[PDB]
């Protein structure tokens, strides 16, 4: 009995059944408030199958301290190595899909701006020289500032990974521009005659915003002060009205024209321009790390060595260790690349400070884990506290939103 230490001096068995006792309690209500409002477009607009799998997989997290902390039988130290390895396995591989998810949809819309700008600007699959003669490639890529060829065919090597001896890919000069891309948008957002504009505006119209930006510059779009409020008060009529009034427009009237028509719908029309998949893939990572763990079991049987000391050696350790550890490199990656995405009240932003504590939190693990003479605990208190993150930083703001603010 947990008490029994408690009064015997040694508080720690008591401790992480409450530890886990809270997390559950916690797990069952943001579960229950998912089940009701389901239909409410901060729970609806996500993956619902997904969170389902990352809300069991926290809560056989929570249970696991049950089988480190519990009465000596044989099967205890089954449900321990299942419960450790599986777990994390069950949140992080459904997460990274969701993230890989997220990070396709971002990339195929810096396709699409990256087609309209090919379209209305141009492209050069060799170096040539700006209007200033530095060395530029691709859709006005500078590439360096030195007089030197040889310079500017280094740095390229070094940014595309290979040997182009000048000559890139519509693929290749992609790349580069997904960088004059995400460089705009700091200018724009640093910009306050611009910023708010851009915050306004949906994905498509953001991107002929930047196609100006790309014409002019930011000092020439500022310049739209008018046809800038219109916009941001979603007047697209008058805004192109407005626009079409424009020195821009009768100077250069094709581009503009496409430009203008692109604010007034939204739409890409002026230019050429799988759930069940999801649960697939993530069941299919979950089954991998499962036939690690029944691996290990036949290859070292576990066996009995309050406390529970099985017989785990380091390799049942480490083996599902490292593979979660996989897990929560990729879903990081995803997350970092989709960390400004502003879907869903911002979501992305909660699901990237979670996995950069989460990556900190297993890294440290490591060292203390490995070095302790209190193995247990240390992994009951580890399994909880990564069970809270991901509980705290994902969903109890999904939850609070949900409550407290009905008319967002
Ligand atoms: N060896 C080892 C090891 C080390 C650490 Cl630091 C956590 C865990 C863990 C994590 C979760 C878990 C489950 C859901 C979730 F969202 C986060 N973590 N469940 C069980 N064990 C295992
Ligand atoms: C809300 C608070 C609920 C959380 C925990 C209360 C239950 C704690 C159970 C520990 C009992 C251990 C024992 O019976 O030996
Ligand atoms: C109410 C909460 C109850 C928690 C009860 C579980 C505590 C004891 C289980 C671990 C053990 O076998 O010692
Ligand atoms: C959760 C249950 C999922 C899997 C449990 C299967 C474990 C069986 C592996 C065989 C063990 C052994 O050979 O000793
Ligand atoms: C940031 C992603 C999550 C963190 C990565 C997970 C770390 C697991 C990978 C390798 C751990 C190193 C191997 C274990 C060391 C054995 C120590 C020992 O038994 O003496």
């Amino acid at each position: 009995s947990p008490v029994q230490y408690l009064r015997w001096g040694d508080p720690a068995p008591i401790a992480a059944v409450v530890f886990a006792c809270l997390g559950l309690l916690a797990t069952l209500f943001v579960t229950v408030v998912f089940i009701i409002y389901r239909d409410t477009p901060v729970v609806k607009s996500s993956s619902r199958e997904l969170c389902y799998i990352i809300l069991a997989g926290i809560c056989l997290g929570y249970l696991c301290t049950f089988c480190l902390i519990a009465k000596p039988k044989q099967i205890y130290c089954y449900l321990q190595r299942i419960g450790i390895g599986l777990s994390p396995a069950m949140s992080y591989s459904a997460l990274v899909t969701k993230t890989y998810r997220a990070a396709r949809i971002l990339a195929m819309s810096k396709k699409n701006i990256f087609e309209m700008l090919r379209i209305d600007e141009g492209l050069r699959l060799k170096i040539y020289k700006d209007t200033e003669g530095y060395y530029t490639i691709g859709i006005g890529h500078l590439l360096t500032k030195s007089p030197s060829l040889n310079a500017a065919k280094s740095e390229l090597d070094k940014a595309i990974g290979r040997n182009t001896n000048g000559v890139i890919t519509k693929d290749e000069a992609e790349k580069l521009f997904n960088q004059d891309v995400d460089a705009a948008v700091r200018g724009i957002l640093r910009n306050a005659k611009l910023k708010p504009v851009y915050d306004s505006l949906d994905a498509v119209r953001r991107a002929a915003l930047i196609n100006m930006v790309f014409q002019m510059g930011e000092t020439g779009v500022a310049g739209f002060t008018n046809s800038l409020r219109m916009l941001q008060q979603k007047r697209w009529d008058e805004a192109a009205v407005n626009l079409a009034k424009s020195r821009w427009y009768n100077q250069t009237p094709n581009r503009a024209k496409r430009v203008i028509t692109t604010f007034r719908t939204g739409t890409w029309d002026a230019y050429k321009i799988s759930a069940c998949a999801q649960l697939v893939i993530a069941f299919i990572l979950i089954c991998i790390q499962l036939g690690i763990i029944v691996a290990l079991f036949i290859m070292e049987p576990p066996d009995i060595m309050v406390y529970l000391i099985c017989n785990t050696t380091n390799l049942g350790v480490v083996a599902p260790l490292g593979y979660n550890g996989l897990l929560i490199l990729a879903c990081t990656f995803y997350a970092f690349k989709t960390r400004n995405v502003p879907a869903n009240f911002n979501e992305a932003k909660y699901i990237a400070f979670t996995m950069y504590t989460t990556c900190i939190i297993w890294l440290a693990f490591v060292p203390i884990y490995f070095g302790s003479n209190y193995k247990i605990i240390t992994m009951c208190f580890s399994v909880s506290l990564s069970a809270t993150v991901a509980l705290g930083c994902m969903f109890v703001p999904k939850v609070y939103i949900i409550l407290a603010k009905p008319e967002r």
